[PDB]
C-alpha cells in the first residue's frame, strides 16, 4: 500500500535519491484544490521533488489512503514554503489530521523554516494501527486568522514493522513507558560519527535519511570518530534489520584515546524540542574494536538526569556479549518546564575498567503523542 | 534494488550500463571461494558479473535488506567456465530464497549445453514474506561428495504486483488465482518485434524482452507489424510497469491472405519442467485497425481452447480502441497428458460474427512456471 505523491502534479517524477513519486490526484477525496509551482527555487534544495509543486487549500479538504489497518505506517509530510498562487505565505496556519491523531496545529511552514535556517520541512510519524482499512489525511485551515490557507507538497505513506516497545525513564528505578500502541514523531534521526545515510541506503525499505550528528555536539571538543575495519560484518543475530541499517553501527563517535581528559568532560547533544511531552530516546551501539566485558564502561546522563550511572553504567560488550553485534537502548523522558533535550555520556569509574572512554553508534529522538495529540508550538525565529 | 557481482571485491558495470557491486558484505557465512574464470567466452555480453564467481563448498546464506510487504524480482547469474583448481560439471546443488525452492540437483554446465549457450539467468518473482531479510541459501548436494554450489551474480529488485487472476485453459469462465504465487520467468518475448536490453524496459524492472521468430513452430513465419512513426500507446490506467511501450509498437499476424489464413494456426512452442502449472501472458494492442469485428481469432494453447468459440479474441473489442494496450493471462497445468514438457501456442483466424479480415496477432508474450508446495525447482535438460 506504500505510497509517495509528489502532490500538484500531473506526471510521474524522482528525487536525487532515485525515489519515484506519483501524482496525489487519485487520492484526493473531499474540498476543492489546485496545482501550484513555487516561485523561487532555493539552491538549498536536493531536488525539485516533490517540493517545487504543491496543492493549496483555502478550504478543508482530506485525502483517503488504502492502508491495512492491523500495521504499524511511517507518514511523511513535506513542505516548501513559497509563494503560491500569489498568496502570501506567512498567511498559512492549518491543521493536519492523520484518522483521530492531530499532527500539526496553528502550523506555520513558514516560521518553522525561519528558525531552523531551512528552506524546506519533512514532517515523519509512526501512527499506531488504526484497526481501519483507509487512512484518512485531513488539512485544515486555521479558523482564527483570516486569509489562512494549508499546503502540502508532498505525502508518503509506508507500512513499516512494530519497531517500538517499551523504554526505560530516565531517573527513575524499574519504572517504564509502554510505545508498542503509541503515535510517534520523529524528531531527530542521527548517524553518530558517521556521514549521512540516504533513504535509498536504509534498511527495512524503510527510506529513512540519518543524518550526521556534529550540528549537534554542544560540548568543547567534538570527540574522536570511529570506523569499523573493511569487510567489518555487523551480527545482528534476533535483531530485526528494519531497526538501522549497518552502516549505522559500523561508524561512532567517541571521547578519545586519553583517558584524563575524558574523566574530565561529557559529550554533550543538545536538541530542541517541544515542551510537555515525552520523548524516546534510542541509542545505537555496536562495539567494533574493543572485544571483552568492562573494557569501556561509561555514564549516560539525559537531561542532567541517570540513564545508566552508578552501579549499572553502560558497557556495550556486557550488553551485547560480543563485538560486532549490534543493540539499542530507549529512554523516555517528560519534557517541561525547559524546551531542549540534553544527552551526555562520560566514563565510568565503577568496576575499575581498562579504558576511561564513551561511545555511540546511533541516535533517534522521537515524540510521544498525548491524547492523540502531537502538535506543538511554532518556534521562535 | 541491488545488483551483487559474486566473486568481486570493486564495484563494476557492464555492457548495459547497469551498475554491479561486490557481493561480500551480505554473504552471512565464511569459508567461501572466490575465483575468475579462465575463459571468456565470446558470445558474453559482458565480462560482469560473469567472469567472477563465488564457491560454497558448505551451505551458505545471502541476507540481503529488503521491505516485507514488497513482490521482488529475483534473478541468478550462472557461468559454468573453466575456474582454475575446480570441475564445474561436479557443481550440483540447491537454491532456497525465503522457504522457496527454488533450484533442486541444478547442473548450470549440463543445462548451459542443452541450450547452446555459454551463461544463464534465472529470474524469479518472489512473493511477499513479510520478513525485512531475503535469505538466499546455496546448498551443494548431499548425494555427490565433491559437489559444491557456485554464483556469479544476484540481482534483487522490488516490482509491483503484477499478477492477479488467470484464465484455466480449456475450462469456460473458471480462473486461478497467482497474487501470492512465487513465479519463475521461463521466455520473455517481444512478438513480431527486436530485443529489448534491460536499460530499454519500463518500471526500472531492467527485464529483457527477445525477438519470437526461435519460437516459431509453424511452417511460414507470418508477417510481422509495426506502427507508424511516434505512434502513441495509450497505456490509461494499466501500469506501465507491466510491459514497456514499444513491446506494443510491433506485432506478428498471419498476414494479408484470409483464405490462407483460415487453413492454419500460427504456432510458438516452448519447452518447460512437466507437473507445473504455467502462465501464459498474451500482450495485445491494435495500432492498425480501429472497429470492433475488424480482426477476430481462435487462441489455443497446448491443443486447448483459450478464447475460441461465441468468445474469440478481438484486440479492439477488449480494448475499445486503438492504441491501447493490454494482457490476457491463460492457466495450464502441464502433466504427461497435456503436452508432456512442451507449451505450444496457437492462433487462428474465427468464423464467429462474420469479421471483415480474417487474421490473428500478438504483440508480446511472458511466460511464467507458478509454485507448487513452495517448489520452482524442476530438473535438468537432456543434452
Ligand atoms: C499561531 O502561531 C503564531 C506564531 O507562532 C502565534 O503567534 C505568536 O505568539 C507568540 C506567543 O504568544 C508571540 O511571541 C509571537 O510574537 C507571535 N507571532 C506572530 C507572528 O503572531 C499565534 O499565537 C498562534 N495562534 C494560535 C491560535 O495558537
Ligand atoms: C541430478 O541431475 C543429474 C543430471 O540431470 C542426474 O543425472 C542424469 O540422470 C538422467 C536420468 O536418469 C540420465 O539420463 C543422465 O544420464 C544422468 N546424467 C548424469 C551426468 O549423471 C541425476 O540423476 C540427478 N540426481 C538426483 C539425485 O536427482
Ligand atoms: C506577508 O504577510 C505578512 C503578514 O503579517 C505581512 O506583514 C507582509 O507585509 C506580507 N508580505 C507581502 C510582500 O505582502
Ligand atoms: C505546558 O504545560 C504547562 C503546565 O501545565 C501549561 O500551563 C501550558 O499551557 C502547557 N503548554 C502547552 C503548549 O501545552
Ligand atoms: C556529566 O553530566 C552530569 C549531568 O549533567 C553531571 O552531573 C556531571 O557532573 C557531568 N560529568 C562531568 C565529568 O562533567
Ligand atoms: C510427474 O507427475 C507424475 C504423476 O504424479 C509423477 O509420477 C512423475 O514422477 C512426475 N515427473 C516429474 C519429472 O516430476
Ligand atoms: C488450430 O489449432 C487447434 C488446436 O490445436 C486445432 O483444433 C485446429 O484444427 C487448428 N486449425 C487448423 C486450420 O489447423
Amino acid at each position: 500500500q506504500d505510497l509517495a505523491l509528489s502532490c500538484g502534479t500531473s506526471e510521474a517524477s524522482a528525487d536525487q535519491d532515485k525515489k519515484k513519486w506519483e501524482p496525489d490526484t487519485k487520492f484526493l477525496k473531499t474540498g476543492n484544490s489546485i496545482h501550484a509551482t513555487a516561485t523561487y527555487q532555493d539552491p538549498s534544495l536536493l531536488s525539485t521533488v516533490p517540493y517545487m509543486t504543491a496543492r493549496i487549500f483555502t478550504a478543508p479538504a482530506t485525502y483517503e489512503i488504502p492502508i491495512k489497518g492491523d500495521k504499524r505506517h511511517l507518514l511523511r509530510l513535506y513542505f516548501y514554503p513559497s509563494t503560491y498562487t500569489g498568496l502570501n505565505i506567512s498567511n498559512s496556519y492549518f491543521t493536519v489530521e492523520a484518522n483521530d491523531v492531530t499532527l500539526l496545529s496553528n502550523f506555520s511552514a513558514a516560521i518553522t523554516c525561519q528558525a531552523l535556517t531551512q528552506a524546506y520541512l519533512v514532517k515523519e510519524y509512526s501512527l499506531a494501527p488504526t484497526d481501519k482499512d483507509v487512512l484518512s489525511i485531513k488539512f485544515t485551515p486555521s479558523d482564527k486568522y483570516r486569509d489562512a490557507f494549508a499546503f502540502i507538497n508532498g505525502i508518503e505513506v509506508i507500512q513499516m514493522p512494530e519497531l517500538f516497545d517499551t523504554a526505560a525513564l530516565v531517573g527513575f528505578t524499574d519504572q517504564t513507558m509502554d510505545a508498542k500502541t503509541a503515535n510517534l514523531q520523529s524528531m531527530f534521526r542521527l548517524n553518530v560519527g558517521g556521514q549521512d545515510i540516504p533513504g535509498s541506503q536504509d534498511s527495512g525499505g524503510l527510506t529513512r535519511t540519518w543524518y550526521n550528528d556534529a550540528p549537534y555536539i554542544f560540548s568543547a571538543g567534538l570527540g574522536v570518530t570511529l570506523q569499523a575495519s573493511n569487510n567489518f560484518r555487523i551480527n545482528y543475530q534476533n535483531m530485526p534489520v528494519s531497526i538501522a541499517p549497518a552502516d549505522i553501527y559500523k561508524t561512532a563517535r567517541s571521547q578519545g584515546p586519553n583517558g584524563d581528559i575524558n574523566l574530565k568532560s561529557n559529550l554533550t547533544w543538545m536538541f530542541q524540542i517541544d515542551k510537555n511531552f515525552t520523548y524516546i530516546l534510542r541509542l545505537h551501539f555496536c562495539e567494533f574494536q574493543l572485544s571483552k566485558i568492562n573494557q569501556k564502561v561509561f555514564n549516560i546522563y539525559i537531561n542532567n538526569r541517570t540513564a545508566q550511572a552508578d552501579t549499572t553504567p553502560a558497557d556495550i560488550i556486557g550488553w551485547t556479549g560480543e563485538k560486532g553485534i549490534p543493540m539499542y537502548k530507549d529512554y523516555a523522558i517528560y519534557v517541561d518546564a525547559g524546551e531542549e533535550i540534553t544527552l551526555q555520556m562520560t566514563p565510568s569509574t565503577f568496576g575499575q575498567p581498562e579504558y576511561y572512554d564513551s561511545s555511540l553508534n546511533g541516535l533517534e529522538i522521537f515524540k510521544m503523542d498525548t491524547m492523540k495529540n502531537l502538535a506543538g508550538p511554532n518556534p521562535e525565529p
